[PDB]
């Protein structure tokens, strides 16, 4: 039994189901906030899941997750939500405007902590931002304009189960499945 | 004496100006680091005050500052110096285009912390984005995008003296000079 400290249920879900095969692991939301600091996801997961550690002081884990477009420096990464609220996907096409180099990623970084200490698990996926919004209705935010790997179409126009093994989110819960399973 | 958690000396030089008057006058820098929340300006700058002061346990000050845009909805708002690392002016002007709604404001909150608890101490100066940059070596960052109040030049085109009045660090500390100059 860990604890994940977020209001989203729907990420409990998604963690015990790549998880399932843990036969004796399970994951449960813990309602405990915890503040959000400014730096990298590293930081902001670290710092998240000491302080939710030192409150609950059992197995705990928190996730931070972002959007990263290189002609724009790495840009809006881990207050990507907020960007995605104040200028949205328009407000990224507007930036990338004349710009060759469209690539970008997404990253998720977990934080652990026990009785030992914090440990980061992490997971990226690298694509390109496309040139236009292309939906079928399927994600969330920047979805729509990013292409993953060798692709044609955006998270957008993919479906769960299409996106399902390459996820940033999916490729940083089997990192943190990896240390649970060869775990002493 | 009073301490801020600085790592800017002209900060303190900037402020211990101000406090002119007062036989306090005494602002003295310390180096102790706090974490930036992902929040308000205020919050910031509560979480910061109470942190350094747990710390310190003794009366010490931070400070926050943003530049908040009105057609991009506030952002860069807290924000504002990772967006000015990463997209610069150059960004928000490239969101700007177009647009004619070019107000935007400058914001400080000082967070000062006592053995009593957080106060906050606010200054704003209103204005608006210029169409390019503009710069006679004055300023930094957004200075050379941001015309104050009914100037017809940018904060970079005016020299120190000049934004005497127009400045948001300075009412905000006018503001905490009111809240000293009570206590005796
Ligand atoms: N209906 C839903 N409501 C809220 N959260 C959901 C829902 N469906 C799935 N989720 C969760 O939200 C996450 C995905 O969010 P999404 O914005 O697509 O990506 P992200 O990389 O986590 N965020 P960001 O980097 O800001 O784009 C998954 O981890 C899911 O657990």
């Amino acid at each position: 039994k860990i604890y994940f400290a977020t209001g989203n249920p729907n990420k409990i879900k998604e963690a015990n189901i790549i998880l399932k095969d843990l036969k004796d692991v399970e994951i449960e939301q813990i309602k405990i906030s915890y503040p959000e600091i400014q730096g990298t996801l590293e930081e902001v997961a670290e710092f998240g899941a000491k302080w939710v550690y030192n409150i609950l002081k059992k197995p705990v884990i928190v996730e931070d997750s972002g959007f990263f477009v290189e002609a724009l420096n790495g840009f809006p990464g881990t207050y990507s939500k907020f960007v995605q609220e104040t200028i949205g996907n328009e407000g990224i096409l507007k930036l990338l405007e004349g710009k060759d180099n469209r690539n970008a990623y997404f990253k998720t970084v977990i934080g652990y902590c026990d009785e030992n200490g914090v440990r980061l698990f992490k997971g990226i996926v690298k694509g390109r931002v496309s040139e236009e919004i292309r939906s079928k209705g399927y994600g969330f935010a920047y979805d729509s304009i990013f292409i993953p790997e060798e692709e044609e179409r955006t998270f957008a126009e993919m479906t769960t189960e299409e996106k399902s093994q390459i996820s940033h989110r999916k490729k940083a819960f089997e990192e943190f499945k990896k240390f649970l399973l060869d775990r002493i």
